[PDB]
């Protein structure tokens, strides 16, 4: 009952509060759920595919916290939107974690209409949807928390993810325009921006080529080394809960040095 | 090291999209005086006459080539327009669409007609473009962004977030194309009297200049001719070792 | 994935610099509460007294090492004397001297003060500290640094230069280190309740009161327990893919 | 007599105008100062021992422009006074360009007292005593231009010139407080912050090791070259004359893209 105010529990505590994580199937975001769930939070997973996501809900759920499945692709017109008002009849979504996101690889020479259109349409179209309804909900109950998933490259892009690169900063120049509308409601918005993280997005690289991998990661940041999706969880946690009470439309970046 | 020396584009061709007022005319007038021949562009035939007609009368040369940028495919047809009269050394991103709202009034038609104008044409252009510059081994890109690129107001949600995507593909395609002499950077004016504001400022003004004298350092609005010497810069020899990068023209902020 | 599996700091030692009261003390009271033995300091002897008391009442331990950082060499001084203790694991570099002035009412001795506080002892600290931290291949240092390090208001010229610096230091250092697991970052805070404006503050209040409403997003100063969370983010483990970066809480600004 | 607006004389031109250029005697310094002296502008220029100007002075002369010189050691106490108080004494003093600073490299293992010291004296020093002088006559006259030149250095450092690189992000705060303190009075002041460039400061390393210093260069920046003097001098202009009318507390990078 005394000193309270220091405590681990008081600063990033999350017990009576409902995450929703997108792409939470696997990855930074599977990682991201599962830090959340363990300071607390119920968590709402999604993935494309009724069922990716059983096998982070039972780690989530044999960790001692609870989550249950929203599936959906969110490259569909409305799909964001929908996503929301589907989280939000289960429980008021306090905190939402923008972190599926659609990547093509191509320089410009490369880049295909469809493909344009397809990464607009997950990465702003879907973001610009679930802000539009979450937004209001959290602005009326007085607390709310943005954890948009971005990219070194919204800040220093390569040609190899031209179109991803773009998406990328037009999504955290949103997170900025609302961030600065509804600071004053208590509702923050912040982006968390990795560098080089091993998922399965290089997974069969790394495990087929390790030689040119190492070589590759020895020279791009820092570090000389990529990042694990677990180190993405502190500053996710950092910017879901009372901790960040007084920043608002920032980026961390966790580049291993960049 | 005369003026004409380092920002003279004698020999060079431009092409300025929405140059038939605002920002892209005193910058289709600039380049033309210092001695590029100017395609000028806008939505209709005929849009572009007055600043054609200026540009003869101080002794430049200038063209018309019009077309809307929010169709499919637009950007591509103006490039090849273009490069059908002569190699274009220098291309001016000018023209944008911007539909005001905030987010709760963010509609999916409004959201798919700045990206089609803003980022769509944009990449067209480009994807049209920076071949040909990169063939002949000299070209310059000059992307008339925003300080809403960077510190964006919810009154322009999704313009704002277009011209951080549209400045975007400026830094990754400058970092492709810098061996090749090919230049890319973005010229980013904060508040500038143009026909986009004439409406606001004509109808209160006092709320208006309440507004600018407390919006940036200087307390006003900047003119369509403030942005010219820097356009000059970006689009000439001048900025040779530049590139990837923004100049904020925004009276300080 | 538990907090104290993130966040936690048993067996690891933290210097505070400036841990006496405001910010700092808040600090030094959250490292402490996460598992860090916490060495304090202040300008005097007894200076933390409190800080320390409510540590070891909140089960935490903690000791003392005073000085004032505006002497020459105080800043190796201070982590010698930490590094006979302990092992510093830690570094927060938070005390630092600020003497409002614009630059017409800029003195040589108030800026030579401010420098060899804020720039000549943080040095004189790293110089010493790194080495430390490099042979053991873990450290973390978190350099308190201000919105005025980035957009700098002339009533505190000085100042705001050498949070510049500081930050800056911050980053040429991160980028030799960060091989080794010594990771240094800066937290800048925008303004927040201290002593530095108690006087201010009790002193005017409407005046007060009508700055903050317009100063920044919220609408409202800071506390220093608001530092906190980010603060054992780049103290611990929870921040080893980042290193040579800011982290801005200043209200949304 | 018409369409005057938008002649490069008009937007450049510098004729009636005086600009004083600190180590202007080589390299940066007087490339810039040559330029300026050819858009019109009288130049004082500046270095450490009298005399050392003589070659800049000439070529300004012989291109038809005009020059003289004054010289003096910026790390001097009170040096940066006494310089802009010497060149008022010939002319009002409408331009500023600090060009002259001291580099010492080192780590930060390898950064000595002394070095630091004399480091901040001319780059921090020198530069608050000329803004201090120079900034209220401008004011008065209600034009003014500061062109600080920085560095790469002042936003992404390497260690290797520590000590420097700290005075560079110094300097540029500086020219972004002031600037927003007299902007009102078209006293304006920007950064013209140069990536690597060709001069005396490496000119014995190129010279005596061609092969290391070119495979350097290729990976170093995106055009796989070091900088040349007069490739600044188009954002001096700018940065010098009316040209940069709506723009102030800004910073160009010439880098060859970094
Ligand atoms: N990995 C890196 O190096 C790296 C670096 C910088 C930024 N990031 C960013 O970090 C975030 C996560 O990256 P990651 O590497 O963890 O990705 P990942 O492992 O490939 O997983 C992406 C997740 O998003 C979901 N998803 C993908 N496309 C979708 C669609 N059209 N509709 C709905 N959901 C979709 C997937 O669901 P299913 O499992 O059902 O497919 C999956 O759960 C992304 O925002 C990414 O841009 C990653
Ligand atoms: N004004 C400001 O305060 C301000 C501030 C920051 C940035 N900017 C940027 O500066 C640039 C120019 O702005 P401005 O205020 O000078 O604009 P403006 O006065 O409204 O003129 C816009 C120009 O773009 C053309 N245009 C508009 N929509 C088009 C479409 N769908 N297809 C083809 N052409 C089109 C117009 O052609 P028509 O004449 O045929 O209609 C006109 O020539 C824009 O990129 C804007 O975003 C402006
Ligand atoms: N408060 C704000 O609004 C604000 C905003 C942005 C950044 N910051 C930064 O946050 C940090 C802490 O600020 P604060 O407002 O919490 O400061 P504060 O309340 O004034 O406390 C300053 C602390 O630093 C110590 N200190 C001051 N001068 C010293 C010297 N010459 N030698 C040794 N120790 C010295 C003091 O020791 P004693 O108790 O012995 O005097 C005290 O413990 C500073 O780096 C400040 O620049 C503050
Ligand atoms: N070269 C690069 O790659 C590079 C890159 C980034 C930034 N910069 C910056 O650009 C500016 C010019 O660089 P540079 O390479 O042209 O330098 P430089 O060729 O070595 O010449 C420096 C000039 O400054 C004067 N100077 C040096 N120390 C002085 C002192 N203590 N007091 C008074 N004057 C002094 C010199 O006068 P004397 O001739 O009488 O010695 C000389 O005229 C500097 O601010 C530098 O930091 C250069």
């Amino acid at each position: 009952l005394y000193f309270q105010s220091m405590r681990l529990e008081t600063i990033f505590g999350l017990r009576g509060r409902t995450a929703l994580v997108t792409g939470s199937s696997r990855g930074i975001g599977a990682a991201i759920a599962e830090g959340l769930a363990g300071a607390g939070a119920h968590v709402i997973l999604h993935g494309v595919k009724p069922g990716s996501t059983a096998a982070v809900q039972q780690r989530i759920i044999a960790s001692g916290g609870t989550a249950q499945e929203l599936a959906g692709d969110l490259s569909e017109a409305g799909a964001g939107t929908d996503l929301i008002e589907r989280a939000e009849a289960i429980a008021p979504v306090d905190i939402l974690v923008i972190n599926a996101s659609a990547q093509i690889n191509a320089t410009l020479s490369a880049l295909t209409p469809n493909d344009l259109a397809f990464q607009l349409a997950v990465n702003l179209g879907s973001t610009v949807d679930m802000l539009q309804s979450a937004l209001p909900k959290m602005v009326a109950r007085k607390w709310g928390r943005v954890v948009s998933i971005g990219s070194i490259n919204q800040l220093r892009p390569k040609s190899v993810v031209t179109a991803y690169a773009a998406t990328k900063a037009a999504q955290h120049n949103l997170i900025q325009s609302q961030a600065r509308d509804f600071a004053g409601d208590n509702v923050l918005l912040n982006t968390l921006a990795p560098g080089l993280v091993d998922t399965d997005r290089n997974a069969d690289r790394r495990a087929q080529d390790p030689e040119g991998w190492d070589e590759y990661v020895r020279t791009l940041n820092w570090m000389g080394r990529a990042g694990r999706p677990e180190e993405m969880v502190g500053a996710a946690l950092f910017l879901a809960s009372e901790a960040c009470s007084f920043m608002t439309g920032e980026t961390i970046f966790l580049t291993g040095g960049y």
